[PDB]
C-alpha cells in the first residue's frame, strides 16, 4: 500500500495570503495567526505574499491572481463573515466558498479556506484567537500540509 | 434489451482513497472498512493508493490529482463532517459534494462519495462501524461496482 | 408564428435508462413504468439500454457515458432518495440534480429527471406506482416528447 | 457619462418562447400574455418561435437549441412550478433557474426568466393573469428591452 | 397465457366527446386536454365529434346518441361538478355515473368517465390543468387504450 | 372536427311539464319560471302540456306517459323536496332521480331534472325565484337546448 | 366581429400630467415613472405638459384646463393620499376620483387615474417605485393605450 501524506515542515515553501479588510479587528488576528504558523513551522516571512481586499466577496478573484503565480505553493484565504439582519450573509458566504473551491480544482493548487462564517459576533471572537483557536492558524497548517503533500504527489 | 451492470469482484482493479485527517477517530474506521471491502472482494492491497489530507475541504483537490492517474480505476472519498455551532458545516459540505460531483463528471471516472455528514456526534458514530455500517464499506462497494461497470460500458 | 412541439410517438427512438440500485423495491417499479411507457407508445424494447448503478450519486456519471453515445436519443435518470436522519439527503439530491442538468446542457441532449426525492417512505411509495403515478412513466413521457421535439428543432 | 438603455419598441425583433406543458391551464395564460406583449409593442407574430416542452425540467435544454439560432434576438422561458408534498420542487426550480442563467451567460444572449415558482396554487393563479399580472407579460417586456439594449451595446 | 392489452396509438380511431356547459371555465380546459391527447397520440382532429350539452345531467343521454353511431370507436364524457349547499350534488353525480356505466355495458362500447366531482372549487381547479393534471387528458388516454383493446378483443 | 350544439330558440318545439303538488307555494314559482322561459325564448304556450301529480314520487311515472307521446320534444320535471326529520327524504329523492334518468336513457328523449332537493326551507326559497334563480327556468333552458340539439344529432 | 384595441406605441401622442405637491417625496417618483414610460415607449419629452398643483383637491380643476386643450391626447393625474387621523382622507379621495371621472366623461377624452390612496405610509412607499411598481408607470401605460384606441374609435 502506498501512503501519501504531508509533513508539517515549511522549509522552502512559498505562500500567498488573501485577507479581507471588513471585520478589521478579527481579520488582523487571523492574519497574525497564519504568519505565526508559517514562521514557527520553519518558513520564512520573506516567502509570504499578502494581498488585502476590501471585502470577502473579492477573495476569490484575488486568490485567482495569486494562485496562478508559479512561485506560490499554496494560497490561504482569510476573512470574517458575521450574519446580519438581511439574507445577504448567505449569498456572500456561498459565493466565496464556491469560488474558492472551483478555483482550487481549476488550478490544481491547494487553496485553503480560512474564512469565519459566524451567526453572532461572539462566535467570531471565539474563533479568532480566543477559546476556539484562530482559523488563520488552522488554515496555515492545512496549507503547509498540502504544499508538502503535492510535492510527493506530483 | 441491453443490460449493463457491474459484478462485485475486485480482481485486477486499482483504487485510490482520499481520507481527511479531521475526525481522526472515525475516519480511521471508515478507511479500515474500505480497505477490508476491497481486499475481501478479491482486490489486492498493493493496488490501493491512500492519500491523507488535513480536512474535508481538500478532498476534491486531492481526488483531482489521483483521478487523473491512468492506473487508477475509481476513487473513494472518505471524510467525516459533524455540524458545529456555526453555519460553517453547510458551506463545507456543499462545496465538498459539489467538487466531487463536478470532478467525477469532468474526468469520466467514478468518484464515490463516502463522506459522513452528521448533525450530531452520535449519528457519526452510528454510521462509522456501529449500528448503521460504515460508509467506507458502502463507498468501496459502490466504487468496485462502477469500476466493473465502466469496463463493459467503455 | 412558428410552433415547435413533440408528438408522443416513440417509433424509431433509442433510449437510455440509468437506474440506481438503492431503494431496490421502488426503483424496480419506476423502471417497469418507464419501459412500459416506451413500449406502449410504439417504441421497441430492443432499442432501450439499461444501466444499473449502485446509488443515486453515480447516476450523473453513468448518464454521461450513455448520453455521449451517438445512437441514443434521450436519457432517462431513475432513482429514489428518501430523507434520513442526517443532512446527507440534501447534499446527495442537490449534486444529482445539478450534475444531470449540467450534463444535459453540455451534451445538447435531453436528460430527463425521474428521481424521487421524498421526505418519508410513504411519499415515495405514493410516487412509484400507487396514488400519484410513477415518475418512471412521467420521465419516459418527457423523454419521448423531447426526443421528438429535437428532431424538428435540429 | 454614457447611458445605455433599451427602448420598448419591438419592431424587427425576433423572439423565441419555450413553454412547458405541465400546469397547462396557467402556462397557456402566460404564453397569451407574452404574445400579446410582443404584438402590441410593435412586433409581428410571424417573428415568434414557440417551443413546447413536457415539463419545466426541459426548458433549459430547449432554450439552448433556440438561443443558438442566429435569427433569434432573445428567448423567453415560460413555466409554472407549484410546490408539492416532496422536496422535488426545490431541486427542479433550482436546476431550471441555474441552467437558464448559465445558458444566458454562455451564449451572450438575453434569456428572460418568466417561470412562476409558487408555494400554493392560489399564488400561481394570482401571478398568471389575475391580481398580480402575468409573468408572461413581464418576461416579454424584459426580453424586448434587452433585445433593444444589446443592439446598442454590441 | 393470452394477454390482451391496448397500445397508446390513436391512428385511425374515431372519438366522440360530450362536454357540459356548466362550469364553463374548467370544462373548456378539460376539452382542450382531451383533444390535445388525441391529436398528439396520432389521431386526427377531423375524426373527433364534439357534443355540447347544458349540464352534467344530460351527458348520459347525449352519449347514448353518439355511442350508437357505427363510426365512433369510444366516447369521452367530460363535465365538472362542484358540491354546493344542497344535496343536489349527490343526486346529480350518482345519476350521471350510473347512466354512463349502464350505457357502456349496454352498448358494448367504451365510454370513459372524465367528470370531475369536487367538494370545493379549489380541488376542481387542481384537477383541470393545474397541479393534478386534467381528467380530460386522463379520459382521452383511457378511451384510446380501450379503443385499441377492443379491436383485438373483438 | 364536427361540433353538435343546440341553439336557445324555442320556435316550433313542443314541451311537457310534470309538476308535483306538494310544496305548492314553491312549485308554482318553478312552473311560472319554466313557462316564462319557454314563451320568452320564442315558444308558444299552446305547445306546452302541463301534468300535475300529487307528490314527487309520481313524477317519473307521469313523465313516462308524457315522454312516449310523439308530439313531445322534451319533458321538464318540476318538484320540491325539503328534508324532514325522517330519512324519507333520501329514499324519495334517490328514486325520483333514478327513475327520471332511467326513463331518459330508455326513451332516447331529453328529460330535464328541475327538482329542488333542499336541506332547509330557506334554501328551497332561495332556489325558487329568489337569490339563486329558479330551477324551473334553468330546467326549461336545458330542455330547449337539448331539444334543439337532438334535431341535429338525429 | 370588430375588435378595437390600442397599441402601446407613443409616437406622435401629446400628454398632459397633473401632479400634486403634497407627499412630495413620492409624487416625484410617480412623475419620474410616468415620464420614463412615455419616453421609452417612443414618445418625446417635448410633447409632455406638466402642471403642478398644491394638493390632490385641485387635480380635477387643473385637469379640466389641460384636457380642453386641443393638442392634448390624454391626461395623467398623479397624486398621493395617505389616510390620517381624521375622516378628511375619505372626503378628499372621493371628490378627486369623482371629479376626474365626471371630467373624463364630459370631455370625451381619457383621463387616467394614477392617484395612490393608501391607509399607511408603508403601502404608499410600496406603490411608488418599490415592490409593487409605480402607479405613474401604470397610469402612463393606460393613457398611451387609450390615446391609441381613440384614434381608431374616432
Amino acid at each position: 500500500m502506498e501512503i501519501y501524506e504531508g509533513k508539517l515542515t515549511a522549509e522552502g515553501l512559498r505562500f500567498g495570503i488573501v485577507a479581507s479588510r471588513f471585520n478589521h479587528a478579527l481579520v488582523d488576528r487571523l492574519v497574525e495567526g497564519a504568519i505565526d504558523c508559517i514562521v514557527r513551522h520553519g518558513g520564512r516571512e520573506e516567502d509570504i505574499t499578502l494581498v488585502r481586499v476590501p471585502g470577502s466577496w473579492e477573495i476569490p478573484v484575488a486568490a485567482g491572481e495569486l494562485a496562478r503565480k508559479e512561485d506560490i505553493d499554496a494560497v490561504i484565504a482569510i476573512g470574517v463573515l458575521i450574519r446580519g439582519a438581511t439574507p445577504h450573509f448567505d449569498y456572500i458566504a456561498s459565493e466565496v466558498s464556491k469560488g474558492l473551491a472551483n478555483l482550487s480544482l481549476e488550478l490544481r493548487k491547494p487553496i485553503t479556506f480560512g474564512v469565519i462564517t459566524a451567526d453572532t459576533l461572539e462566535q467570531a471572537i471565539e474563533r479568532a484567537g480566543t477559546k476556539h483557536g484562530n482559523k488563520g492558524w488552522e488554515a496555515a497548517l492545512s496549507a503547509i500540509e498540502m504544499a508538502n503533500l503535492f510535492k510527493s504527489l506530483r
